[PDB]
């Protein structure tokens, strides 16, 4: 289930994080509007760019914590508020997170592994709802 | 407290893992007996090797899983058994773990961040006791 998937991802978190975020950027190339420095770079070039490696690592370290603190894939409202109030996220909207989780679910379904993709689909929808309630446009 | 410290560490897991492991290796030079491939390299030379960060991150992920599953800083006997039975740990005794947590507590106390160093010292002691109970010499 969802809780075991958190353990699976955490057990190889750097590789999963970079692969899922790359899947996001390659499924939705226009999302580089928020990452101008990512333009004109292959996956392997991005993986050697410090700001990509560091942001991606932060994304998934904190996402696994938010998932871990969730009940039945519903995040804490306080976790959603913290995400909304992050300064570097000022230009984001719920659509950015929606797309991230569509790519993550697609990645899990395509993997060879026993991920509970339905739970991650719910988690992403419930996070988006919570971000909206917390003030994200 | 302890639970928040797990969240702090997980929030920047690779960085904290490398810095705490380096603190251990430098406090106890003989402990590189179990790390032949790290001999003859400075802290920054080690951090530059992707395998060092990869290994340290995976170690500390399991450490955080054991810490999060603990009750009042007492680890589960089943988690201690896992650590005893790991093939990678066949050469080890509890003193190896005692020294790791002495260095970890020293790192936390010098950090100037608000770690609950007392709880981590207790956790390390209770982990050592639990490793002994699970069959480590
Ligand atoms: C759970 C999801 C996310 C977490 C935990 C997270 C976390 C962080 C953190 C800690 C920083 C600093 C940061 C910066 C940033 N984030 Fe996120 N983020 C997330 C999702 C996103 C998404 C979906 C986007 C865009 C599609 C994004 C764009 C950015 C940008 C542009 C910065 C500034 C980075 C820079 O200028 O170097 N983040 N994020
Ligand atoms: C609670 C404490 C510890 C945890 C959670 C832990 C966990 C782990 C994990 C997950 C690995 C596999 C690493 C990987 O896949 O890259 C590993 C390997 C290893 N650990 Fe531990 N460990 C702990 C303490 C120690 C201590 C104190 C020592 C020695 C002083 C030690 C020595 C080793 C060695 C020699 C390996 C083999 C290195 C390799 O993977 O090639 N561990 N440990
Ligand atoms: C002493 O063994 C270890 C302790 C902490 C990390 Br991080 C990695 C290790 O290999």
């Amino acid at each position: 289930g969802f809780k075991q998937d958190i353990a699976t991802l955490r057990g190889d978190l750097r590789t999963y994080a970079q692969d899922i975020f790359l899947a996001f950027l390659n499924k939705y190339p226009d999302e580089k509007r928020n990452f101008k420095n990512y333009v004109g770079k292959s996956d392997q070039e991005l993986k050697s760019m410090a700001k990509f490696g560091d942001h991606t690592e932060k994304v998934f370290n904190l996402m696994m914590e938010v998932a871990d603190r969730a009940t039945d894939c519903v995040p804490l409202a306080s976790d959603a508020s913290t995400l909304v109030q992050m300064k570097q996220h000022s230009g984001l909207t719920t659509g950015n997170f929606e797309k991230l989780f569509v790519a993550l679910v697609e990645y899990m379904r395509a993997s060879g592994q026993s991920f509970d993709s339905q739970s991650w689909d719910r988690f992403g929808k419930n996070l988006v709802s919570a971000l909206s309630s917390a003030g994200m446009k």
